[PDB]
């Protein structure tokens, strides 16, 4: 029950075929079997006829059969002629195959086609089925030229062709622009190495063979891509075969070319950290197009230092684990299904994370050498890891009594770049306990060294008081007594006196010296003088360091009347 | 503001912390420089006890940190110390982090711990921030032995730790049953030579290392695997890593295993073709879970010659491209996302297709040989790809005449397994032409072969009928005339007869010969005869091949009065 052809023995209306009235001219039906012909480029039987003769060049004759909406395997064959004359073609023949009643598409089927007085078999094999319907157009193109043109048996046949194989039906391909796409076509039947194989499309650019795998005899696999792709590549397309004596089509299949996803506008901050940063994925506003089926972050440092690439889950995303007082660089990158699926990353956020607070005060914290109203420290340095912010300042922290009122000193050190720092604290009070600290400040918070403690080396004294240097006088001997230095500066070991005899009430007063006496006791019994003579005393009070200057003083022994 | 530790100078209670009242015993808190102590594995300070000693095995007491809840990388550490006595260990000393007041988990931290009389340092990396929080506890377990085991200075400190690094915020991980997962560990600090690494759950088996990746001092990432995976699997995992001087963890993250799916019920039969088959895909009530992103037809013929999978888009599907008479498996194949994704094939639907009526008839239908009444023909053989049936027959056609009626007779060759197939055609009538067919037939329809004609041979005649073979006598002459034989089989070509003198009005009569004529004349005038004689004649007519049998009669001349 498998029609459709015509021998055209009865009339063309009868096979169900039709002018399409919309054209330049129609296709003529001639039987020469009954009206005989002088002509000498005209065969024999019953046919349908173009005669190019007398018509100019692009004038054009469409001829259609009915339309087929078959469930099994078929395959159209029919036989044509072309003569001249001169011997120059009088027209192309095309073939199309319109599908669904859409558009016309381009021709599956053509010859040149230049004259040869002989019939020719041509087959086809069109793999579009019910619930699909196509319909076969045989289309002449008048060369300007003045020759004949002929299809003369049409043959609709429930099986296979048998010199051209047939394509399994192809399903739709979906593909990320910018990659490349591929159609498979499976075919049933065998090819030769003269066959011509691409791929056709309706109002886009055909695709060539890219490779072709002969599983047997009986069965092969051709592919095809559509390379760089746009979504002015996106369309329909069906395979072609075209082999010595037919040409096989598979069914329309559509290119779906999506665009990947990006996101329109950057990720919104949410909240900033020394070590971490909550941003808010915006990420749902997107650019492109498609089912997002991953999200990443993406952040690096402003240097490059650092870059991480990360998958989130949700909306709101912390950020953690992030470097203090750094500018950071954060941009989303969106995914859809497919080889090409990620695609760009959005607008980036720039953002910096705040400072911490120090780890801890310096350390290593020494005294390098100890003076008498200075002293020099020194510590290990530190860098970015202690000082967890890149504005900073170091400062040295001093306490100490001189002797009644405390002082509270604190200094700012310079030696942001050093090898071994130091600073040294100056204008101090000797024999003094310094209580030194370093504090490092930073805009978030404190850290305090180790308080060391550096007792101030030890001076001279000051002289004792003169109007403390008070003795008592006897003949044959003084008693000289008096205070401590005003300020000792360190403790007081000695004092040394030195004595002269001056004057007598009178030679050779030959009777001097110095002596010495432990600190802690300022005075002395001056032991076996002269009487009547006055004395010169000078006194030297002494520390650890030596001798501070002298107060000075005389007295005068008594007298009495001689015995006897 | 990063407070949580202790130093036991204060109550416990101040520092957040308490006691699992629902477990064994209780800690004790100890101040030694206020209440001194002679026992000699007891160290100077204040601090948390655990006394051990009178204590049977396994009896527990559990010491909580308060709940932490931090937003910037911070750092855990204590200080413990264990002794003897004997010089075993007076219990094991775990950590746990329960997170999120969920279970208590299990021990991130652990000393076994045998008797140092000396304190060690101990910190803690924990990657689990806010919103989410924990609780540090610290157990010890009894081990039924007499000594001490101590905490002393938990020091909660807003900055990374320094001799253990930190992980990065793991994120959940799916997976296909049977596939493998793997956890991928971000990590912050540096890894060494001794240190051990894992991947902890809670209520499943914690799997091992796998692979650790250095990118620097700064960071590395360490892979984990959990392997065959079954759903049992399905949970909460965290990675560990422990170094010489602590312990760093990775938040949580959830393993979840789902199963590929299976479709419930096999394809449903929608229609079938000789070429085609449509099916429904039911594949909607499915076996596994989760969202089918791919869906396959797979296909084979019983045999196995041909297998074929293919995605299919749509519910109903159509499987074109088929052979005919041929047994069919269909079963359908679901995807979900990930590398185990497709699982199992489902029920298959067993169905066989529909014959073809056949290509056409048989082909070069010759003669081998003609005879009289039989011929014998050939043709070639063809098989399934004409047949398109495993069930047919061949049947020969023949039409003849002999000589009013028509004869219309059928044979069945049984050569269904023959190189150069013949037939040999018996009970026929010569000179007959016989018009011969070879109809192919199988259950859908049939073919008819080219018609052929055949001419059967000639053969030998019947006799003239003796009825006809009447004579007109003369002296001297004698007119014979007969009918052609009542059936030829054959064109006449001769008449041959013989005549011979056999009496008279008597001497000696040798007076015979034979004579011939053509077979478009029954008659002879015999010339020149003796009178009062009497003649036999005896005729046989001929054919092509040869004389057939002989009619035979008498007559005798006429006489008269002589002259004279
Ligand atoms: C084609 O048209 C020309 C008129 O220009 C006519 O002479 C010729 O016979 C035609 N050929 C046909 C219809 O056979
Ligand atoms: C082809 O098969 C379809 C689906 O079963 C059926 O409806 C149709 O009538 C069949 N034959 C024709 C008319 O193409
Ligand atoms: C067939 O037509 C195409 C254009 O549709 C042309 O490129 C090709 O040369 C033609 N092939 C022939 C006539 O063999
Ligand atoms: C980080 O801190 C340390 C001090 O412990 C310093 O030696 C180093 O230069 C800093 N940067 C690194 C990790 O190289
Ligand atoms: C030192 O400089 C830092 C800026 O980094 C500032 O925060 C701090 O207050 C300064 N010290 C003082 C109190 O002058
Ligand atoms: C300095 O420190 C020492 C040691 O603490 C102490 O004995 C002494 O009294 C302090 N003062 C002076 C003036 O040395
Ligand atoms: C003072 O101290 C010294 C000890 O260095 C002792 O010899 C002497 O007796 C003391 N004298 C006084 C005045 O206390
Ligand atoms: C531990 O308990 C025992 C009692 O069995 C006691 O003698 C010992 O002093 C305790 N140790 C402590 C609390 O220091
Ligand atoms: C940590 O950050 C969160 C989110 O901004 C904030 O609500 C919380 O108060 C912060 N600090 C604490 C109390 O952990
Ligand atoms: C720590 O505890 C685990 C069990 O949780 C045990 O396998 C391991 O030996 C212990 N390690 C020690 C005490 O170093
Ligand atoms: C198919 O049919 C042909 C007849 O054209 C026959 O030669 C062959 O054995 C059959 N099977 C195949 C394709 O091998
Ligand atoms: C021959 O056998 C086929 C079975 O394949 C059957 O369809 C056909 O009708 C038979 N021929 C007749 C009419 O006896
Ligand atoms: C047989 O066929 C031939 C050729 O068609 C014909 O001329 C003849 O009359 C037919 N009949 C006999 C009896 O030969
Ligand atoms: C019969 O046919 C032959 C030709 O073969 C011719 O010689 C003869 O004259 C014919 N005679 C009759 C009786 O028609
Ligand atoms: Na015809
Ligand atoms: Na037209
Ligand atoms: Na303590
Ligand atoms: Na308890």
């Amino acid at each position: 029950t498998f029609s459709g052809g015509c021998l055209f023995d009865e009339p063309y209306s009868t096979c169900g075929y039709s002018q399409s009235e919309g054209d330049d001219f129609n296709w003529e039906q001639v039987n020469t079997l009954t009206k005989p012909t002088s002509d000498p480029w005209m065969p024999s039987g019953s046919f349908m006829l173009v005669n190019a003769s007398g018509r100019p060049e692009g004038q054009r004759a469409h001829l259609l059969l009915p339309q087929l909406k078959e469930n099994d395997t078929h395959c159209i064959d029919f036989h044509y002629f072309v003569s001249s004359k001169s011997n120059s073609p009088p027209g192309l023949l095309n073939v199309y195959v319109k599908v669904n009643n859409g558009p016309l598409g381009n021709p599956i089927w053509n010859i040149s086609g230049d004259p040869t007085r002989t019939w020719n078999r041509a087959e086809l094999a069109i793999s579009t089925f019910w619930p699909n319907f196509y319909q076969v157009i045989f289309e002449v193109i008048t060369s300007g030229h003045q020759g004949y043109l002929a299809i003369d048996e049409v043959k609709v046949l429930g099986h296979p062709c048998t010199r051209t194989p047939h394509f399994l039906r192809i399903q739709n391909v979906e593909v990320n622009a910018g990659q490349f796409a591929t159609f498979q076509c499976s075919a049933i039947g065998r090819t030769v190495a003269g066959d011509r194989l691409w791929l056709q499309g309706i109002d886009v650019r055909d695709a060539p063979l890219k490779e072709i795998k002969v599983t047997s005899s009986r069965r092969f696999i051709a592919s095809f891509n559509v390379v760089n792709t746009t979504k002015r590549d996106a369309g329909k397309y069906r395979c072609m075969i075209r082999t010595e004596g037919g040409v096989g089509i598979s069914n329309y299949a559509e290119l779906v070319v999506k665009e990947p996803p990006v996101p329109i506008a950057p990720p919104q901050l949410a909240s900033v950290g020394a070590t971490y940063l909550w941003i808010q994925l915006n990420a749902n506003s997107i650019n492109g197009d498609g089912p997002i089926v991953a999200r990443e972050v993406e952040y690096c440092t402003a240097s490059g230092s650092w870059n991480d690439r990360q998958p989130v889950d949700s909306t709101s995303y912390k950020i953690g684990h992030l470097d203090p007082d750094t500018e950071y660089e954060i941009s989303v990158l969106l995914t859809r299904p497919g080889e090409g699926g990620t695609g760009s990353p959005g607008p980036a956020l720039r953002t910096r994370t705040k400072c911490a607070d120090p780890m801890r005060g310096p350390r290593k914290l020494e005294v390098v050498e100890v003076k008498s109203r200075q002293i020099t420290i020194r510590w290990e340095p530190f860098g970015y890891n202690v000082t967890r912010c890149h504005s900073y300042n170091l400062t040295v922290h001093y306490c100490y009594q001189v002797g009644g009122q405390e002082q509270v000193r604190e200094e700012v050190s310079w030696d942001t770049e050093n090898s071994h720092p130091q600073h040294t604290i100056t204008n101090l009070s000797p024999y003094t306990n310094v209580s030194v600290k370093l504090i490092l400040m930073n805009p978030e918070g404190r850290k305090e060294s180790q308080e060391l403690i550096v007792q101030t080396d030890e001076d001279l004294p000051g002289a004792v008081p003169t109007e403390s240097i008070q003795g008592s006088t006897f003949e044959e001997k003084i008693f000289l007594q008096w205070r401590e230095p005003t300020q000792t500066y360190g403790v007081i070991t000695l004092y040394e006196i030195t004595y002269k005899a001056v004057s007598s009430f009178d030679d050779l007063s030959n009777q001097s010296g110095r002596v010495s006496k432990l600190g802690n006791e300022t005075h002395f019994l001056f032991f076996g003088l002269y009487p009547g003579t006055t004395y010169s005393f000078t006194i030297r009070a002494s520390t650890a360091k030596g001798f501070g200057p002298p107060a000075t003083n005389q007295f005068t022994t008594k007298i009495s009347a001689p015995s006897m």
